[PDB]
């Protein structure tokens, strides 16, 4: 194994916040303010 | 655990003062210049 992988965990950690916040955005965009 | 893998919580930091900087810019956007 790599032993200065854990940027690495950081890098997928950070694409999955970012993925959270588009799919919590669009949520709030689409139930709670348009249905 | 992997020390270096720590930095995680500065970005827990960063993307929470991130939305705290845009929920206290949208409230003094729509509280004091516009209500």
């Amino acid at each position: 194994n790599p032993y200065f992988a854990a940027g690495g965990g950081l890098m997928i950690l950070g694409t999955g916040l970012a993925v959270a916040r588009s799919g919590i955005i669009k949520a709030s965009r689409v139930l709670y303010r348009q249905m």
